[PDB]
């Protein structure tokens, strides 16, 4: 086939139930994911070319980066509760592996404000129990796929994208082949 369970996915021999649709994870310790981001735009990519009516979701990891690496999943969970994603994804990503300002709780912080929202908007939003179950949601997902890496996608809850077989001379070309095996597992 031109489509391969092993070759462009894997194949989850334990599927997750109830599994969202397209479900990334991602870490602003890990590097690929910074070139996912910054260079490659996968997620938007991979928007652009699902059917449409389908909802995409994207989790940060605690597995990097120590006690840090935790404060970014509740930042994350933060940037979800006020919609402001789109706001603070290049910052953080830049502040950790680009510029190192990175390197408290605080300095998180001060990219939102940066970013325009406001102090106590923050704050209650990071001490708020709508953030600790958005918390708690990451963690689950994670836990349910048996996540030991990132960048990550899984699809439906069965099937795992696999990058590392599909052709890096090209980046353009990559992103497209990726975008499309997302598209295939998609309607599978």
């Amino acid at each position: 086939a031109q489509y391969e369970d092993g070759k462009q996915y894997t194949t989850l021999e334990k599927p997750v139930a109830g599994a969202p649709q397209v479900l990334e994870f991602f870490s602003f310790f890990c590097p690929h994911c910074y070139q996912f981001e910054e260079v490659l735009h996968i997620s938007d990519n991979v928007k652009k070319k699902l059917p449409e009516g389908v909802k995409m979701t994207k989790y940060h990891v605690n597995f990097m980066g120590g006690d840090l690496g935790k404060d970014l999943t509740q930042a994350w969970a933060v940037a979800m509760a006020l919609g402001v994603e789109d706001k603070v994804t290049v910052p953080l990503f830049e502040g950790v592996q680009k510029t190192q300002t990175i390197r408290s709780a605080s300095d998180i912080r001060d990219v939102f404000i940066n970013a325009g929202i406001k102090g106590e908007e923050y704050d209650a939003a990071w001490n708020s129990f709508v953030v600790k179950s958005l918390v708690a949601q990451q963690e689950k997902a994670a836990a349910d796929v048996q996540l030991r890496g990132v960048p990550a996608m899984f699809v439906n809850g069965k099937y795992q994208l696999n990058p590392q077989g599909m052709d890096t001379s090209n980046m353009d070309v990559f992103v497209q082949q990726y975008a499309d095996t997302v598209k295939y597992l998609s309607e599978k």
